[PDB]
C-alpha cells in the first residue's frame, strides 16, 4: 500500500490478537485490501506526505497517557485488552506480557502489575467499514475468506481473526513494574506512584530531593521490577533514558525522532475489526465469527501462581526463654524460641507446662522466601496479662506483638522472671500479612494459666486452630481462666492474631517441587 | 451531486452551533469542500447507495441512549453542548430549549430539566482530519478563509464557525420534560424516572398496573412539561407516541420509517470541526479562533430566571386564636391566625403580650404563584412546651410544624385553654422550601413566657430574624426563660425553623412588574 | 524497519542474475544484511523520505534511453547483459527473453531483436563496499556464507549469487520488438525507427501524416511482434500506451505516477555485486567464484534455432518455356519453368541442350515457410544477351532478375522464338535473401551457347555452384564462349546471381522433422 505517511503500510494488515499490543511487530503478513493508487496529501513541517484517499488521517500532535494497574494478573490482562475493538471479554497482547514482566513476577503472588504508558501520537489513520471494503478485498483474501472449504483456524492463522482498521502513529512509551507493594509504605496510590517515577523520568516533572514525592518514587522503584519498551521512534533509546547516563535529553531525542520513526503504537475502540464481518455470505461470518472462542482457547488460561510463599522449617533449634519460677502460680512453665538464620523468621514462642531445660516441641520459622513482604516486623508490642499484685518481687508478663497495618501475629511472647515489665526483644520476630492467614477458631490444649501466683489480671495459654491453618506450635493469652474460652474470647484475637494456611506454606522439599512445576524459577 | 445515501448532504458543511443538537436545519448554506466527482457504492440491507469516495461510512444499525438532567437551567445547556467537538466550554444549541422547553419553564426556578435523547443510527458519515481537507476546499472558500482582510465575524456568518466533520444517520427521539420535582414524591433519581417514562411510551419496558415504577412515572408525567420531538424519521409522529392512541405501535412506524427518512440526527465528539484548523497561516488560524468567543457573546448570556415565587400578603385579616386565660402565667398571651384564601396560605401566628380581641400587628401569608411545591404541608405537629405541672385544669401549648424534608416552618402556633392537648388544625398552614428561607440568626423582641404558670417545662415566645429574610411576624419557642438567647437556643432551630428570604418574595405589585419583565408570562 | 523510501527493500537482497532485467520479480527472499536501524531523512519534491543511514541516497530526476538491437539472439542477450557489474562475458537475465519475445521468434532466424528502454529515474540509492557490509551480514547468512562444508550451489540457490548492491528507482518501459526487416523497406537503421516508434507511442515525438518517418514506423509495426513492459509506475498501464485510444496521455499518468510507485527498474556497472566478496577467507572467496560457471551453466546454453527456413519442393511440375527453333544456333535449346502454387516460388529455369517436350530434370521451387520475406519479386529483369545480328525473324535472349538491395537471383530466363524482345512474365519467381545464398563459385555443365547464330552478342549457359550450396537445376548466362569460365566471368556474378545454401533449405519432410525438435510451432 502507498504513499510515504508512517503508519499507511500498517493499515488493512491482519493482526496477532495474542501478540504485542498496537505494535507492527504483531502485524501478519499479507495485506488484505488493495486501497487504490488515488492519494491524498497532508503537509507537516513543510513536507508533504501521502496516503491513499480511502483512508482518513486526522493529525493529532499530542500525548494520550494511560494506566493499567492490578494487584491480579488476570485483571490486568482484562484491562490491557478493553477497548481496542475485539468484542467479547477477551484476554488480548498476551505475548506483551513476558515483554512487560519477568515471568517469575508473572508468577508470583502480592506482586502489583501496572503499564503506564504515554503515546505520542502523531496522526490516526483510520479506514472504512467492513461494507465499503468488502469491494477492496485482495484476491487470495477474498478467495480464501469466501471459499467454504476453507477452515476457520487457517484463514485466522493465514490472515488474523482481526485487522487494523485504526491506529495511533507516532511513538510509544511503556513503563510496565512489578511492584510488591506490600514492601512499599503504601498509602498514596501504585498507579499515581508510577505515574510521578514515569514523568519524573522524561523530565515531565522534576521530583525535588527530599520531598515525600521522591521517597513515594524511591519506594516504588527499589520494590519493583521496571522495563520500559518503546514502539516507534528512535530504537534503542529505552535503556538510556530508563537508568543510563541522561535520561531527560535521551527522552527528548526519541520524542523529536518520531517524525522519522513513526509506527503505529496505539489503538482505540475501533482499531481492530474482524475478518469475518467482510465475507460475502452471512453463514460464513457466522461460522467465522463462532469459531473465535477456539482460535483463543489456549490464549484464554489463566497464568500459573505460585500460592506457596512462606517457606517452612518446622523443626528448627529451640533456646529457652524463661520458667515461671518464683511467680507462684501452680503451674510451671517454660517458653523457648527457635533459633532463626539465613532470612527465616520467628512468629511465636513455644509454650511448655514445665521448667525442662529442653523443649518437649518445635515453634516453626518461615522464610519470605520470594522476598514479597508478606513477613514483616511487629511495630512494638503489648500486654496481654503482667503479675501486679502478684507481690513477687519479680515480673512476669504475656506480650502481644502489634501487627503493622494489614498483618497479623502467630503467637504470643512470655517475660518470665525479669526486672521490670521488659517488653520481648526478638529481632526475627515477624507479623504474617492477612492474605496468608485466618481469624483464630478455636484455642485448645491449653498449655498453662497463672492462678495461685494471685495477680488481679489472669491468663491462661492456648493453642489457636483454624480451618485450613497449620496446626500451631505457639500460643495466645486470654485474659481469663475460662476453659474452654468461648467466642467472646475468640473475637478478642480476629484483626491481631490469626493462624497461617496451609495454602501459603511449603517445606524446603515441598517448596522445591512445586517450584519445579514453573517455568523460568 | 454527491450520491444517494442519506445524510452526504450535511458532510463538511458548516453548522449553527447555537441552532439546534445534530439537525438538519440548522446546517447553513455554502458547501465547504469538494469531495471529489468519484463516488462509491455500498448495499446496506438490501438498498444501494453511493456518496463521494472521500467520506467514510459504518453502518451500525442500533439505539444510542442519552440524557442530560439538571436543576439549573446553566449546567443543563452544559451538559448538552459536551462531546460533540467544540473546544471551550461554551453552551451549544440555544435554539433548542425552546423547541425542548416552554419559556416559562426555562425562565422559572426549582425546575429540573431532563433532555432523554434515543437515537436511531443507521450509519456513521466521517470526512478526512482538517489537514486532508485544506486541500480539498471550495474556491471561494478558500479565498475568504485565507484572505486576512476577510473578518472573522463575516467569514463566520458565510461559513459557519463549526463545520459537520462526522454524523450519526436515522432518525432521534428526544423526550425532554420541564418537571417541578419538589412536587414529586422524590426518592428514586429523576433521570431514571425520565427513562421509565419514555421507555414505557414507546414499548421497550412495559410498567405494572399499581407498581412502585407506576407511581413515579404517573407522578413525573402530571408534574412536568413533556415534549417528543424528532430528527429524521417520518414526520407527523410524535403527537402520537407522546399522547395519541397507540403509542408503542406509532413508535414502531417512525422506527422502521427511518430508512426512507434518515437524517443527520446525532453528534459524536468528533462531529463539529472548526474552520480555523482549515486555513493556510497559524496566524489566520489563531485570529479565527480568537475571534469566537465574540462570535458566540450573545449566544453565552444566561436565561433570566424568576426568583420571585412566593406572592406575600402582608396584611391580611387577623382572627383571633386564644388566650392563656386561666394558665396561671403571670404574663398575658394572645394569639392570632391569619385569615387565608385563594392559594395563600398561613406560616405563623402573630403573638402578643395582652388579652385584645384584635391583633396588635399583621401575620403575613404566602402563596405558591408558578406552583411550584414551594409551600408544602406539615407532615405533623410536635410540642415545644406543654403545662404539664401546673396543676390548671385546662392545657395550654406551644406547637411546631415538623416539616417534610427539605422545608422550613417559619412560626409556632399556640393552643390555649385547650381541653387535652389538641394539636393545631390548620388546613392552610404550610412550610416553605429550604431554597427560599435562611436559618433563624436571631431571635428579638420577646412576646411571652410561662412563667407563673408553674410547670415543669419551660417556653418563652421569640422573633426570628435573619440577614435578608422578610422581618418576621412570628414566633418559635426557646424550652427556657433565656435573655436574650444564646446561640445554643438559636442551634436547636437549625433544620426545623427559618425565616423567608426578601430576594424569595414580592408583593401582588412587585410580582406583576417583576413578571412583565419576562416574556410569555 | 527500513524507512519509506521507494527501492529501499530492494537493496542487499539476492539477484536472480537469470531472471528479468532489473526488476522486483528477480529478487530472492532473505535479506542479507542488517542496515542498522538508524534512519535518515531526505525530501524529494516535497515529500518526505526515510532510509538506513549506511545507504546513501542520489536523487537525479532524468531519464536513460538504451537501445540492445542485434540480428543475433547470442548477440542481444550479451549486450543486454553488459555494464550490471557480472565479471565475465555471461549472457544474463534469460527469463526477459520470454517476458520480451515470443518463444518462436526466439528461435526463427532472420529476426531483429530490440530492446528500447525508457528508464524514468527518481533516485539511485547505494550501499557501502564489500569490506564494509562484511560486518553487516545476518546471522544465518553469514554462517553460511563462511561455512566450509556449505556448497557453493546450496549457498547460492540460498542466497543468490550476486546481490544488489546499488539501483535505479523509478519506472522503466521496455519497447520490445522482434522485427523481421526483410519485410521492411530497409534503409534506415532498425533501432531508429524503433526508437522513433516508441517515441511516437509515448508523444515525445509526433509524426506527421504522410512522412517518410510515418512510413518507415508503420513498416516496423505491422513487420514486428512488439511488447511494452513496465517496471515500476501505476500497473495495468501498458496495454492503453501500446495500443489503446490515447496512449500519450496513458503514458504521462503512468509517467506522473512514478513517484507514488517508484521500484528498483535499472541497473549501472556496480548494480549487481558477488557475495564471494563478503566471504571473510579469500579461499572461501575463491571457491565460491569458481563455482560460478556451473551455477550459470544451464542459463548459457544457446537459443535453438530454425536455419532451414526454406521450404523446397525439389520435383515440381516442370512446364515447357521455349525452344530456339529458328536461331540458328548449332546446339539445341529447351527451357523449362516449374509450375508454382501455394506460396512455392521459381527461382530459375532449367535448361537442355536439345528440342524434347520433357524435362532431363527439375527445378527445385521455394517457399517462405514462416513468412520472414527471404524470398522476394525481382525489381526488374536485364538483357545478358540477344540475338540481334542474326536476321532471324524471331528473336531470342537471356534475361536475369534484377534483384532488390540485397538479395540474389538463382538462375536466369531464356525467352526463345518471341515476337520483340519480351521479357519473362513470371509473377511467382522470386529472389533469395543474401543471407541464405552463397556466391557463385564454380560454372560447370555447360547447357549451351549460341554459337551458330551469327548474333553480334554471345551468351554460354552455365550450371553455377559453391561450396555447401544445393547443387543447382538451373543456369546462368556468360556473355562470351570461355570454356570453362574464369574467374572474371564468375566476379561478374558476385552480388546478382547466386546459389543457395543446403543450410537454408529443406524437404517437406526435413522441414516436419526439423520443426518437431522446436517447442512451441
Amino acid at each position: 500500500q502507498l504513499g510515504n505517511l508512517p503508519g499507511v503500510t500498517s493499515m488493512g494488515m491482519g493482526y496477532d490478537v495474542n501478540g504485542l499490543y498496537a505494535s507492527p511487530e504483531s502485524l501478519l503478513g499479507q495485506p488484505l485490501f488493495d486501497f487504490g493508487g488515488e492519494l491524498d496529501s497532508i503537509e507537516i513541517e513543510g513536507r508533504s506526505y501521502t496516503f491513499p484517499r480511502s483512508m482518513h488521517v486526522h493529525t493529532y500532535f499530542h500525548s494520550d497517557f494511560k494506566q493499567d494497574v492490578s494487584k491480579e494478573i488476570e485483571e490486568y490482562r482484562e484491562k490491557m485488552s478493553q477497548h481496542v475493538g475485539v468484542s467479547g471479554r477477551y484476554k488480548l497482547f498476551s505475548a506483551s506480557l513476558s515483554v512487560d514482566f519477568t515471568t517469575t513476577d508473572q508468577q508470583l503472588t502480592e506482586i502489583t502489575y501496572s503499564s503506564t504508558r504515554e503515546a505520542h501520537v502523531l496522526w490516526y489513520i483510520s479506514l472504512p467499514g467492513a461494507a465499503t471494503l468488502r469491494s477492496m478485498l485482495r484476491r487470495d483474501f477474498r478467495d480464501d475468506l469466501n471459499n467454504p472449504n476453507m477452515p476457520a483456524m487457517e484463514l485466522f492463522k493465514r490472515y488474523g481473526p482481526y485487522y487494523i482498521s485504526e491506529a495511533a502513529v507516532g511513538g510509544r512509551l511503556d513503563y510496565s513494574a512489578a511492584s510488591k507493594t506490600l514492601k512499599m509504605d503504601s498509602s498514596q496510590s501504585l498507579s499515581t506512584t508510577a505515574e510521578m517515577s514515569y514523568k519524573a523520568l522524561v523530565g515531565e516533572i522534576k521530583i525535588e530531593h527530599g520531598s515525600e514525592m521522591e521517597k513515594q518514587v524511591n519506594s516504588f522503584r527499589s520494590n519493583s521490577t521496571i522495563r520500559l519498551t518503546a514502539t516507534g521512534g528512535k530504537p534503542g533509546m529505552t535503556d538510556r533514558i530508563l537508568h543510563g547516563p541522561d535520561s531527560q535529553q535521551a527522552f527528548s531525542q526519541w520524542a523529536e525522532s518520531l517524525l522519522d520513526y513513526a509506527t503505529l503504537m496505539d489503538f482505540s475502540t475501533e482499531s481492530l475489526q474482524p475478518i469475518w464481518a467482510l465475507a460475502d455470505k452471512p453463514e460464513r461470518r457466522v461460522e467465522l465469527e463462532d469459531a473465535f472462542p477456539e482460535f483463543m482457547k489456549q490464549s484464554q488460561q489463566s497464568i500459573p501462581k505460585v500460592d506457596k510463599v512462606l517457606l517452612m522449617d518446622a523443626r528448627p533449634p529451640m533456646v529457652k526463654a524463661g520458667e515461671d519460677s518464683g511467680s507462684g502460680a501452680s503451674e510451671d512453665l517454660a517458653v523457648f524460641n527457635p533459633s532463626t538464620s539465613n532470612g527465616y523468621k520467628m512468629v511465636g514462642q513455644f509454650g511448655q507446662r514445665n521448667h525442662a531445660s529442653v523443649a518437649d516441641g518445635h515453634a516453626p520459622i518461615f522464610k519470605d522466601l520470594f522476598d514479597l513482604g508478606v513477613l514483616k516486623a511487629p511495630v512494638g508490642w503489648q500486654r496481654v496479662w503482667d503479675d501486679a499484685g502478684s507481690g513477687k518481687s519479680k515480673d512476669y508478663a504475656c506480650w502481644r506483638a502489634i501487627p503493622p497495618q494489614g498483618y497479623r501475629a502467630l503467637g504470643d511472647v512470655m517475660m518470665l522472671a525479669t526486672s521490670g515489665y521488659n517488653p520481648p526483644n526478638l529481632p526475627d520476630y515477624v507479623c504474617v500479612h492477612q492474605s496468608l492467614c485466618a481469624d483464630v477458631q478455636t484455642l485448645q490444649n491449653r498449655v498453662w494459666w497463672d492462678k495461685g501466683t494471685g495477680a488481679r489480671k489472669d491468663v491462661s495459654l492456648w493453642q489457636p486452630g483454624a480451618a485450613g491453618a497449620v496446626a500451631s506450635s505457639c500460643f495466645a493469652g486470654v485474659p481469663n481462666y475460662n476453659n474452654p474460652p468461648n467466642s467472646g474470647d475468640i473475637e478478642r484475637l480476629r484483626g491481631s492474631i490469626a493462624c497461617v494456611k496451609t495454602s501459603a506454606i511449603a517445606s524446603m522439599q515441598e517448596m522445591k517441587s512445586m517450584l519445579s512445576q514453573h517455568q523460568g524459577m
